[PDB]
């Protein structure tokens, strides 16, 4: 026999939902959602576009790949939900609707978003810069929100930022969020990593640096180095001309503020948002 689905939350039960019958053998996920498409799959699991039977609206649902192997494995996976709950509701962050576990599998149901910035770039040669400014501003708003909550995203990158309506950006994938102890956290993508993280040092500034390289990459449509001399030369306090062909003086000026190697000299999200060029 199989235990009933249980809600996963770190705030304050078995899952009951209109349309869900525990008497029937299919999973909560099978009974309570219509699977429309698969949006992604990897070792992290699978992500589906679904329609909810409870309210008729569209959502995304992520489910892990294999059953929990032991109590610590379970605890580490469930921690994503606690982190996401700390982020809560914000128009530039992917909103978690509910999470549950059934059959040793973890499900996160969120609002449905569009393609990642990685995907949008790939299927776009370069993005119009007005689009890029929108993505920069919206993800800065997300970072100001995270920092307001004493949170740092240690894996800001094009794959973790999702398009929304009319040019809007939402930051997601909060499994590598840390609170300002740190908690367990996995290896972020070296391409976008702030230099201080090599010495294990982190803070609000690290995700500003990663957003800087994220936006640089999408604006120039060139792969950033994962190590070696080219990695070092993006972390010196200048923009290598290799990456700035086409980029306006205005965008360059803001990126260099974000890419300052000394996290004490690096701009904050709120200071960037207060720049005339990022108004509204
Ligand atoms: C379901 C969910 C739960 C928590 C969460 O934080 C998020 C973002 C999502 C969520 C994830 C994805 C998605 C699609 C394909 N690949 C990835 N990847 C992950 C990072 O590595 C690359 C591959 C992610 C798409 C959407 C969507 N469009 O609505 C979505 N909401």
């Amino acid at each position: 026999h199989q235990l009933q689905p249980r809600r996963v939350s770190f705030r304050g039960e078995t899952l009951q939902s209109p349309g869900y019958d525990p008497s029937r053998p299919e999973s909560f996920f099978q009974q309570s959602f219509q699977r429309l498409s698969r949006l992604g799959h990897g070792s992290y699991g699978e992500v589906f576009k679904v329609r909810s039977k409870e309210d008729g609206r569209l959502y995304a649902v992520k489910r892990s790949m294999s059953p929990f192997r032991g109590p610590k494995d379970r605890a580490r996976k469930l921690a994503e939900v606690g982190s996401h709950e700390k982020v809560g509701q914000h128009p530039c962050c992917v909103r978690l609707e509910q999470a549950w576990e059934e059959g040793g599998i973890l499900y996160l149901q969120t609002e449905l978003c569009g393609p990642s910035l990685q995907q949008h770039c790939e299927a776009w040669a370069s993005l119009p810069e007005a689009q890029v400014w929108g993505y920069l501003r919206d993800t800065l708003l997300a970072l100001a929100h995270l920092h307001s909550q004493g949170l740092v995203h240690l894996d800001v990158k094009p794959a973790n930022i999702f398009l929304g309506p009319r040019g809007r950006c939402k930051l997601g994938d909060f499994g590598l969020l840390v609170e300002l102890g740190a908690g367990e956290v996995q290896e972020g993508d070296p391409r976008y990593m702030a230099p201080e993280l090599l010495q294990g040092s982190y803070g609000t500034a690290a995700d500003v640096f990663s957003l800087g390289l994220t936006i640089l990459e999408v604006a120039c449509n060139m792969e950033l180095p994962h190590g070696g001399e080219g990695w070092q030369q993006l972390r010196q306090g200048y923009l290598p001309p290799e990456f700035t062909a086409g980029l306006s003086s205005e965008l360059r000026s803001v990126l260099v503020m974000m890419l300052e190697p000394d996290p004490k000299l690096r701009a904050t999200a709120e200071a960037l948002l207060a720049l005339p060029v990022l108004r509204q």
